[PDB]
């Protein structure tokens, strides 16, 4: 059972009803509820217990993230610092982190609160530049400032030299990231709980480049020759950290884990197929 | 240390010198040697202790597989049934299972016998059709008899329906297989010790198909609609097992493990780069 439920998200104005309905529903069912500060203000919830995201993350037992997969992205990176259960309500179709359909959210959530849920752990990525420490649920991306600019770098795996590369950047994706930016760059789908990390080059210079899937207990090091162009590292499409001259990037499995939960009737492959347009049962 | 070394392989006639040199060298260094029956005959080794591959596999402590990666393929599938160390001498360049270069084989092997080796385990695939039980080091491939013939099937992962497919077949590859047939079908490279298995469709009917990387502790089930065309399963390009009507294919991690060893100066990424034509150290 969950004593304290938190409502997270940042609502255009018609997404507000969802927050409003959920807050009253959760409340009338006897739960203590923490809403995010912005939503309390937006809905004028004078009685509501509010808090920042970190607050909810420390004091709530479950966070219902309302919104899309992108909303979930910033929310998840924080809530993963904590031992809180996270579940999401999407808007319309299923997403890879949001599996409560709005048409049936309450009913499904009602069963989840009863304790009918599938609990799993998504791992995050950690990045140092050398120390700035940033994290990512989907991917870390190395890339220059100019769009079509070829860079050179060497890739070390577990302290040992793996390979050089001439290209426009490298994408490093978690299983959760594999269906994201990495997919659109020609990378493979990894199953969500897999202990793996995929490296996908962007516009490689040689024709023999291919997505490399490595163990998630592996360490990655980026070394660079010289800097007259601006190297940058992005984590989940948040603000690029500049990479200075003589600096290296260190990417590894983070110690923070997203404690996702799902309703019993959830399955990954069904989410995947509906998302990608795969064939359903044929006979 | 290794008491009993076995020489395995099937030698065109100039590959015979290698077998001949190795057998005398191993012998003069004090080892008990088991040669394969064919090679004993081919070299006229009247004193040699011989045996089938299974024999060497049960009685030798190390098998030196002379030849190419293809020679290693049949040899490995058998030697993996046993707790024997396996190392290979290639012919020319490095391969993914053969890392002793002929130009330096003895010297490197001499250090290996001293106990200077990196030991690792490649897992195999197991297939039932329902029961015929066959195994594979590289991949299992579902495909019809006619070359360009579209088939329909459903794929179950861990007893649950994953997705349907219309295509010309499915490749299911181990990490060791990932650099093989699967690669040429547009699949990704998996790192050799990774607990993963990759599914790669062949000529899919829908544009949204993509290599799927799943956990190696996962089970796979192929179900089919009807049979007027001849379905077949191939394991490591050996003779196709026919798949009758009402029959399903079951593919899972086999319990047999290839106990490969490597010399200290071996590294996967160096083998990979030389094989694929990747850039070496740039600075």
């Amino acid at each position: 059972r969950f004593d304290c439920i938190g409502i997270v998200g940042h609502p255009h104005p018609a997404a507000l009803a969802t927050h409003e309905i959920l807050y009253h529903w959760l409340k009338a069912r006897g739960y203590a509820v923490m809403v995010e500060q912005q939503i309390a203000h937006d809905l004028n919830l004078t009685d509501a217990i509010t808090g920042s995201l970190a607050d909810i993350g420390q004091k709530a037992d479950l966070a219902v993230v309302v919104g899309g997969d992108g909303n979930m992205l910033g929310a998840a990176r924080v809530l993963a610092r904590y031992d809180i259960k996270v579940i999401g309500v999407n808007r319309g179709n299923l997403g890879f982190l949001t599996d409560l359909d709005p048409d049936n959210a309450l009913q499904q959530l009602s069963d989840v609160l009863e304790g009918e849920y599938l609990s799993e752990q998504r791992f995050l990525l950690e990045t140092h530049v050398r120390s700035r420490i940033s994290t990512a649920i989907n991917e870390v991306v190395l890339h220059p400032g100019k769009v079509a600019h070829m860079i050179e770098f060497e890739v070390y795996i577990d302290d040992r030299f793996a390979f050089s590369q001439r290209s426009d950047g490298l994408i490093i994706a978690t299983p959760t990231g594999s269906t994201a930016y990495s997919l659109s760059a020609g990378g493979p789908i990894l199953t969500p709980t897999l202990d793996a990390i995929v490296l996908v080059p962007m516009f490689p210079h040689t024709l023999t480049a291919r997505p490399l899937v490595i163990s998630s207990s592996s360490t990655i090091r980026l070394k660079f020759s010289h800097i007259t162009s601006d190297l940058e590292i992005s984590c989940d499409s948040q603000i690029a950290l500049p990479i200075q001259e003589g600096e290296e990037v260190l990417i590894r499995r983070s110690d923070f884990h997203l404690n996702l939960i799902h309703p019993k009737d959830y399955s990954y492959f069904n989410t995947l197929s509906t998302k990608l347009g795969w064939s359903k049962k044929l006979f």
